[PDB]
Formats: structure tokens, C-alpha cells, sequence
DNA sequence: ATTATGACGCT
DNA sequence: AGCGTCAT
């Protein structure tokens, strides 16, 4: 009753750039715009690996982690842009710089947490407060929300047959039910959050050309879930009240962090399918199956409640370079291993020097990760050393020193290496 | 031969 | 410190 928290204390958004690498290439090459298009890295093996897909191409069944030669089977007129290759490896600088463009625009509106190169959470609570003070009493026009969907609406009682008519009918029902006079209203606060996110997305598109989708809700998990409900180039508001119906048919694997082994164990141990079915277990039961942390998180989350804060962090925490050496390309000699460590270290030094100049910080730890042929784990081995100088030869030599005992016997390297990974971590101000 | 990255938890 | 998990 009057003491049960409802998780309605914040307004949180998740902004996702639509098929981001594709949009970057389409801005650069207008011939790719409004066409079935994909971004591919490498070329020789099966036409290269597709890593990003325009929505026009997705309509043909093209997906990420598909060989370009196969995608061309589904979509013969598919257009391709290739990731830049530098020092024998993919070089993602263009997309990192485009991401900075977008994140810097977002940070004018509110505090952002950079979740991925194409994804940021937005803590809007303060901004909504301020905007509500700017409009105390003024109702919110549907015109301020021209790309917003209200999840769960319309509901109940002929233009209902087109998606935009559905969208506007749901929005109308929502706005007609609002109570503009109450400044503490969670639904009103979400609505103003959505107004601000429309403004943010307009500014991103005006100033970069890039479109995005967004979710607006009371916490990061719901905002992330909401963002995916209406894509591309749209945004979705998930209210607290929408959660019981939304979760009642929502596969557990769709909630962030439950798409892997933990979600699978939840399904198998509890014998359920949908997020809402979790409400019928006590907090102690969930803790007994999944641990104290996971159980408390599940108990609250299936009720729409989550407390993970939007961390104020615009910049990545790590700067890493890695390359897989699959199949017959696996590294089998000492010279090979050392040459590729050098290539990785040279890209790393370039990026680290640029980072130190841009962001007034220096990395202090170098993490060296490798995978050995036959091992299915992402990393077979991780070892750290001190990162004391932004010097590619020193960094590559140090990484070799740290990994070289993994070699059984040689000039020869066995077992062959299928992955090398250098990561600069543990930044401090400079 | 479903990349090249990121973020983060457990012990 | 080193390994495991989750994500596109
Ligand atoms: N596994 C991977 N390999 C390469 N690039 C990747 C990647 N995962 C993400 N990216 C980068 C490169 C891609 O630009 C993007 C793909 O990740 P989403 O954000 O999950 N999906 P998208 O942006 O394509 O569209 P939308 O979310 O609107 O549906 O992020
Ligand atoms: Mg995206
Ligand atoms: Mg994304």
C-alpha cells in the first residue's frame, strides 16, 4: 500500500543510433542513402563479415554476423561499405569519431552514460523538473511528440489500419488522460522526458544527419526495452502502469542481462517463459535459486523496478585493439606473433596519444589477452603489465614478455594463436 | 571463419 | 590478479 516503492523516482532514456555504422557510411556516400546497404569488414573470406545492416536490407533478411556472399543471395542489389583496414586489421576510427559527435550533442541536454559506441543512457530527472517549471499548467500538445509511441495504447474503442494512425490514437488517449496540474505525477514526468528526447533526437539529426530510436521510462532496463519496441527513427514511452501487460507475454531473454545463461537458468529452474511470471515467487525464493544480488534484482525488475544509476561517463573506460586469426590463419611462428603484436600496439599508441590530447588522461595498465587454437572461450589467457610509456615497440615487447610462456616449444609457436588483444585500462588524470 | 570491441561480476 | 558473463 502506502509504503511499497514503485520505482517511479527517475526519468531515464536510452538512445540507440539506428544501424549506426551504415548511417555513417551513408552520410559520407549519398549513393548509399535510402537503399539496402550493409557494412562489411574484410573481403576475401566469403565476401567479408557483415556487421551493420540498413533497415531496407533487413527487410530482405540480411543480418549482422552473416557473410556478404550469403547476404547477396538474399538481397542481390545489396550495397556494401567496407570498414577501413589499417596495419592489416579493421580500423573503427571513423565510427568512434561519429559517435563522439552524437554523444557531445546529447550531453548538452542531460547527463549521459556511454553504454556502447552507438548507445547512451540519459538521466532526464532534473531536466524534466526544470521543463515542468517552465510549463506549469500548460497541457502538452501531441505536436511536441511527433514520433512518440505510448506502449500499450491505444486500447479499447477506420483509420486504425495504418501504423501512424495507431500511433496518434494511442498518443491521444495518453494525453487526454494526463493530469497536467500535478508536478509530482510520474506519467507527466515521463511525458515531459519524451518531449525533451524528441528535441534531443531532432538536434542530433539536424547537426549530424544521424537518426536514432529511443526509449523513455523510469529506469535503464525499461528504457532499453522500450527503445527496441518501435524502430527505426521512433521513440517509445513505457510507463509504470504499462508494465504488467507488457511483461505478461515478454520472453525473459528480452530483458537486458537475461539474454544469456542466467536467463536460461531462470526459465529452466522456475519453469516459466515470460518476465511477468516472476512476480509469483518471493524474494527469498529467487535469491535461493540465483543468489542474493540476482534474486533481489529479479524480484524488483519483474515489477518494473530497477535502481542502477545512469553513470556520468561520456568517455570509454578502456581503449583496446584486437584481431582474430581464425582457421588456417592462426599464428604459428614467433615472428608472426611479434609482428601482429606490433601492429596492434601501433594502432593502440595512435589512439592513446589522441585520447591523452583530447581528454586529459593517461592509461596506466596494459592488458594482454590471447586465445589458443581449440579453446572456445573468448580469452584463453589474460595477463597485465604496467603501461608506463605510449610507445608501440615497448608495448608490443612487454605484451610478448607477458604471454611468451604459453608457447609449448619452437621460433615456432604452439598451440597456434587464434586471437590477440591489447587493452589500455586504469586511466588517471593528466 | 558469428569481428572488434565494450561494460562488468566473481573469487 | 585472472577468469567468466553479457552485449551488438
Ligand atoms: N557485434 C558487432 N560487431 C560489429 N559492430 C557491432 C556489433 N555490435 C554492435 N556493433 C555496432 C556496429 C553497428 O552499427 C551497430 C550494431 O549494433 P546495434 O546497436 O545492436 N544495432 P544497429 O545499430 O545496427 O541498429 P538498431 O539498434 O537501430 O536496430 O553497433
Ligand atoms: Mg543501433
Ligand atoms: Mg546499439
Amino acid at each position: 500500500g502506502p509504503h511499497m516503492a514503485t520505482g517511479q523516482d527517475r526519468v531515464v532514456a536510452l538512445v540507440d543510433m539506428d544501424c549506426f555504422f551504415v548511417q555513417v557510411e551513408q552520410r559520407q556516400n549519398p549513393h548509399l542513402r535510402n537503399k539496402p546497404c550493409a557494412v562489411v569488414q574484410y573481403k576475401s573470406w566469403k565476401g567479408g563479415g557483415i556487421i551493420a545492416v540498413s533497415y531496407e536490407a533487413r527487410a530482405f533478411g540480411v543480418t549482422r554476423s552473416m557473410w556478404a556472399d550469403d547476404a547477396k543471395k538474399l538481397c542481390p542489389d545489396l550495397l556494401l561499405a567496407q570498414v577501413r583496414e589499417s596495419r592489416g586489421k579493421a580500423n573503427l576510427t571513423k565510427y568512434r569519431e561519429a559517435s563522439v559527435e552524437v554523444m557531445e550533442i546529447m550531453s548538452r541536454f542531460a547527463v549521459i552514460e556511454r553504454a556502447a559506441i552507438d548507445e547512451a543512457y540519459v538521466d532526464l530527472t532534473s531536466a524534466v523538473q526544470e521543463r515542468l517549471q517552465k510549463l506549469q499548467g500548460q497541457p502538452i500538445s501531441a505536436d511536441l511528440l511527433p514520433s512518440t509511441y505510448i506502449e500499450g495504447l491505444p486500447q479499447g474503442p477506420e483509420e486504425t489500419v495504418q501504423k501512424e494512425g495507431m500511433r496518434k490514437q494511442g498518443l491521444f488517449q495518453w494525453l487526454d488522460s494526463l493530469q497536467i496540474d500535478n508536478l509530482t505525477s510520474p506519467d507527466l514526468q515521463l511525458t515531459v522526458g519524451a518531449v525533451i528526447v524528441e528535441e534531443m533526437r531532432a538536434a542530433i539529426e539536424r547537426e549530424t544527419g544521424f537518426q536514432c530510436s529511443a526509449g523513455i521510462s523510469h529506469n535503464k532496463v525499461l528504457a532499453k526495452l522500450a527503445c527496441g519496441l518501435n524502430k527505426p527513427n521512433r521513440q517509445t514511452l513505457v510507463s509504470h502502469g504499462s508494465v504488467p501487460q507488457l511483461f505478461s507475454q515478454m520472453p525473459i531473454r528480452k530483458i537486458r542481462s537475461l539474454g544469456g545463461k542466467l536467463g536460461a537458468s531462470v526459465i529452466e529452474i522456475l519453469g516459466i517463459e515470460y518476465m511477468g511470471e516472476l512476480t509469483q515467487f518471493t524474494e527469498s525464493q529467487l535469491q535461493s535459486h540465483f543468489g542474493e544480488k540476482n534474486g533481489s534484482w529479479l524480484y524488483a525488475m519483474c515489477r518494473g523496478i530497477e535502481h542502477d544509476p545512469v553513470k556520468p561517463r561520456q568517455l570509454p573506460k578502456t581503449i583496446g585493439c584486437s584481431k582474430n586469426f581464425p582457421g588456417k590463419t592462426a599464428l604459428a611462428t614467433r615472428e608472426q606473433v611479434q609482428w601482429w603484436l606490433l601492429q596492434l600496439a601501433q594502432e593502440l599508441e595512435e589512439r592513446l596519444t589522441k585520447d591523452r590530447n583530447d581528454n586529459d588522461r593517461v592509461a596506466t595498465q596494459l592488458v594482454v589477452s590471447i586465445r589458443v587454437q581449440g579453446d572456445k572461450r573468448l580469452s584463453s589467457l589474460r595477463r597485465c603489465c604496467a603501461l608506463t610509456r605510449y610507445d608501440a615497440h615497448k608495448m608490443s615487447h612487454d605484451a610478448f614478455t607477458v604471454i611468451k610462456n604459453c608457447n609449448t616449444s619452437g621460433t615456432e609457436w604452439s598451440p597456434p594463436l587464434t586471437m590477440l588483444f591489447l587493452c589500455a585500462t586504469k586511466f588517471s588524470a593528466s
